[PDB]
């Protein structure tokens, strides 16, 4: 029962709320003798552009630049950018993959959204087959630990933003399930700027406390019923 | 007529379908005497980051970074990113937003996302609060033009990718609509990479066709019921 952990952190500021969910998990999980990474994107300037330089290796078909087919190829090649195969890395060891992240219109800030584009790519993370269940990253762990704006009650099937669970589904299923990751269920902290500081260390907490036991956990049935219901 | 358009091109390849879809756009709304002006994010290497470089000048709170008070504050002072203030000047002229882009990971491609992000800025497209029906947009349509790799069958509701109403509902519902934006019906050219040149044609044909009356159609019902319900 040795763990390896990565957390792909997206937050400015050391200080924030997300910075302090980012923290108390590295604290409990380094305390269970867990081995843990941080990939803080804005610290490392992460490239979130899909673009011709991810590759450079000659190109499959210079003429006309299709990026999904020129990194699949440089990635069986091995002529991807170097920041691209570092994630890889902490990524194929990786058993768990926490993404630690406020919600930025119903989605990742966009420089996560980066990292989701350019490291889960075709040969790695998937083929075509070999997606869904069939996901070249089976037997891993993923777990959205997201941070809102809007409160519990704004985001229920009948508050104005609709159910937490819809916003989940690009996330969830359109790319860590599709990657074969299994799915365990996100946390989310609401509102933690209209929270009082009581709510707010209340907050952490419940996240450092559920992590004592994240390891027993089981992972949701990541389909349509459960984001959408009947 | 007197109508003012902007199209937001993700594509990195001009030859690509993305490209020959926003080229017809351009082509048939100029036919049209519209007003056009293109977002070429990949050719303006535009940034997807959300970061302190997003305003210029003193920092609100030079201690504890907050993006969202920091770029509502700056919209206020007049005090954002040249590259900001250029788009949002772009989108306060615009009649109607076009979108054009590859589905990315049911989503915008990062660069678009980043657009999204630092464009749609709090006292610009909206305020806390300032709203859904309510955002500070309203009056200006929006539509988005997803080309995909999945074929229209696996986007059905029991097909495993679902249908490709649910992954609309973070980019038209929490950011457009939320923004003040009526949405327009998507536009989505499925499977453009699969597809033979017969249908390939159809489908610019049928964008190209369906923007010769785009100004008399009527906006979706932006609703959970259009997006998930039966
Ligand atoms: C472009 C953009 C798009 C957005 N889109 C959405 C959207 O679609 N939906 C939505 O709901 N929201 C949206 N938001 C709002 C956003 O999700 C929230 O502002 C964000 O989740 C807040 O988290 P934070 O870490 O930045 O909070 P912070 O401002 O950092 O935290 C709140 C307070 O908690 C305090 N704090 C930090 N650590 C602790 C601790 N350990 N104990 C106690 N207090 C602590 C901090 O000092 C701070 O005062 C958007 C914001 C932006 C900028
Ligand atoms: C990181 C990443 C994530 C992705 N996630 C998803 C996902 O979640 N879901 C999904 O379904 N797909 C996904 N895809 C696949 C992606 O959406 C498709 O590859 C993309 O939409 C194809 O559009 P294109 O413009 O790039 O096609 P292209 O490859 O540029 O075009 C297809 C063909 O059309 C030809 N063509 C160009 N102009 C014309 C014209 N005028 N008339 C006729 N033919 C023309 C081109 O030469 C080309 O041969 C993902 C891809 C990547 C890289
Ligand atoms: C300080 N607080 C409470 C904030 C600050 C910024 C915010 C930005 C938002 C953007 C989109 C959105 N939706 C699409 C629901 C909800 C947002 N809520 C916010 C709440
Ligand atoms: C989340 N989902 C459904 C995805 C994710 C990535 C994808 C990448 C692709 C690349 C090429 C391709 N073709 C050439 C058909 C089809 C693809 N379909 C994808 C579907
Ligand atoms: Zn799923
Ligand atoms: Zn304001
Ligand atoms: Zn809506």
């Amino acid at each position: 029962a040795g763990k390896k952990v990565l957390i792909v952190y997206a937050h400015q500021e050391p200080k924030s709320f997300n910075g302090s969910l980012k923290n108390v998990a590295v604290d409990e999980l380094s305390r269970q003798g867990c081995t843990v990474t941080v990939s803080d994107l804005y610290a490392m300037n992460f490239e979130p552009r899909a673009t011709d330089k991810d590759i450079t290796g000659t190109l499959s078909n210079p003429e006309v630049f299709n990026y999904g087919v020129e990194t699949h190829e440089a990635y069986k090649q091995r002529s991807l950018a170097s920041d691209i195969t570092d994630e890889q890395k902490k990524v194929r060891e990786a058993d768990l993959v926490i993404f630690q992240f406020p919600l930025y219109w119903f989605s990742v800030p966009a420089i996560l959204k980066g990292w989701m584009d350019r490291v889960l790519c075709q040969g790695f993370a998937f083929d075509i087959p070999g997606f869904y269940d069939s996901g070249l990253l089976q037997g891993k762990l993923a777990l959205l630990s997201v941070t809102t704006g809007g409160t519990a009650e704004m985001y229920t099937k009948t508050g104005v933003n609709g159910d937490s669970r819809y916003f989940l589904w690009p996330l969830q299923h359109g790319t860590l399930h599709f990657c074969g990751f299994k799915v365990l269920a996100p946390q989310i902290s609401f509102a933690p700027e209209i929270a009082s500081e009581e709510e707010r260390k209340g907050m952490v907490a419940a996240w450092s406390q559920r992590l004592q036991t994240i390891w027993k956990e089981e992972p949701i049935p990541c389909t349509a019923h459960w984001h959408f219901g009947q």
